[PDB]
């Protein structure tokens, strides 16, 4: 099926305006009908906006969708944001019978201030060397919004098998810190002339490298 | 406008078989399509049934959808539970002017073994140390159940500023991560003679020790 791309995340202050995008990934955007449902974690999803554009009871006028043909998108935009309105937005629409999400924006409502995350990269250890094990480790710290994606290369090219994050963590200093590591076997890190963990956060990518060595 | 009500909760054993019901509380339940959600906390739902019973393709056999108009409720029952299942569903239907969802189900299987948590201490990275910075990492992963104390040492003694450990999360198998991370100095990472992390689970200590580099 058509894929439903959507930012990993968005934030604003209290009483701004912010917009979300769901751009479909083949076929026209306007040949099926897109919901949005809003989520806060450890609740059910609310539809906020069906049929493109209406408006269930209950759901306020400052939620309102939009479709442009030709970004081949659709748009939530909430104006007057309020801290009720943080949580995670998904669009969803149709692939002949199949329902197809999003995978989901987090909306954060500004709580305090914006803070970058400081990043640093660890290459193996070499008592887990000596152990058959070449993990690498991108520690992720000093963050706000608690929201961050992380992308990892073997040279120039996307890892996906053996990464895990963590579910970022609010810390002692009330910012958010979380983890990724890279499952690798000895072979993998001396077979590539070096790795890369990529850090998104607030729509910015930082990004470090680091390479095997002797000692 | 009507609710669709499921359990709260549902709990069974590895290898069994589990309902899971949603009930309407107005309107007859086969005036419109039952769709059923899987969603793990952190990601995007996935539709396990949709069209009261039919399975999209990559949803395992084991999941079965069905309607019983007696109750004005729909079902789904998972036969041959793996842990794997462990997640929120939710059922989902139609007014025409909205879409509405149940109010989702927890499904926890029960029995999990208890697994040591996997530890890997890694010293400073060459990058943060000419960046003047010392930070330590040590990673703690795929341990269940989900709670861990961690506690370090500068040489043998108690170490009890700079200390952060994030909440564990689960991972993609199922089983729990966290890392701990001690910001230090240079200066102090090279005036001791070596660093440990204490991690304990379950009653049981795994401690890992790193020293500055002979390089």
């Amino acid at each position: 099926n058509f894929m439903l791309n959507q930012p990993h995340s968005v934030s604003e202050s209290p009483g701004k305006t912010v917009t979300i995008s769901c751009t479909r990934s083949s076929g026209n955007i306007d040949s099926n009908y897109v919901q949005w449902y809003q989520q806060r974690p450890g609740s059910a999803p609310i539809t906020v906006i069906y049929e493109d554009n209406q408006r269930p009871s209950g759901v306020p006028d400052r939620f309102a969708g939009s479709i442009d043909r030709s970004s081949n998108s659709a748009s939530l935009t909430i104006s007057g944001l309020k801290t009720e309105d943080e949580a995670d937005y998904y669009c969803q629409s149709y692939d002949a019978r199949n329902v197809v999400f999003g995978g989901g924006t987090r909306l954060t409502v500004l709580g305090q201030p914006k803070a970058a995350p400081s990043v640093t990269l660890f290459p193996p250890s070499s008592e887990e060397l000596q152990a058959n094990k070449a993990t690498l480790v991108c520690l992720i710290s000093d963050f706000y919004p608690g929201a961050v994606t992380v992308a990892w290369k073997a040279d120039s090219s996307p890892v996906k098998a053996g990464v895990e994050t963590t579910t970022p963590s609010k810390q002692s200093n009330n910012k958010y810190a979380a983890s990724s590591y890279l499952s690798l076997t000895p072979e993998q890190w001396k077979s590539h002339k070096s790795y890369s963990c990529q850090v998104t956060h607030e729509g910015s990518t930082v990004e470090k490298t680091v390479a095997p060595t002797e000692c």
